[PDB]
């Protein structure tokens, strides 16, 4: 019960700072040559792409987590992990995820504290232990 915050803050900015408002220019008709990548294959032998290098996937004792990392709140809701610890509201283990579909119910802030900046129905507070690695179910199909 020591270990707590060092120093002032967490000064770490992002790197362009200028923009302060919402915006999406661009109303002309071809501006440069730019051409993009190309993440298909030619297919005309028959058979398409791989598969081959598979996962196994372990189960162990997940009774911890990350911050930043892909996990599945209630086994059915993909998102990454901002906050993990303890919250100022109800004592106990949280974990503040940004789900990728407006299906959440809180914005990353509980009476004014924010935890974790995140985008409107996307930041929910679930236990760590709730969360999961990818989609898994039954055996049914």
């Amino acid at each position: 019960g020591s270990s707590g915050s060092s120093g002032m803050s967490m000064l770490k900015p992002s790197g362009l700072k200028a923009p302060t408002k919402i915006l999406k220019p661009g109303s002309t008709a071809l501006k440069t040559p730019t051409a993009v990548v190309a993440p298909v294959e030619k297919t005309i032998s028959s058979e398409k792409a791989s598969s081959t290098p598979s996962s196994e996937t372990q189960e162990e004792f997940v009774d911890d987590f990350r911050v930043g990392e892909r996990v599945w709140v209630n086994g059915n809701k993909p998102g990454f992990i901002q906050f993990l610890g303890e919250t100022q509201f109800a004592p106990g283990q949280w974990a503040g995820i940004v789900l990728d579909e407006p299906i959440g119910k809180n914005d990353g802030s509980v009476a004014g504290v924010r935890y974790f900046q995140c985008e409107p129905l996307k930041g929910i507070f679930t236990r760590p232990s709730k969360l999961t690695r990818k989609v898994s179910g039954p055996s049914s199909g």
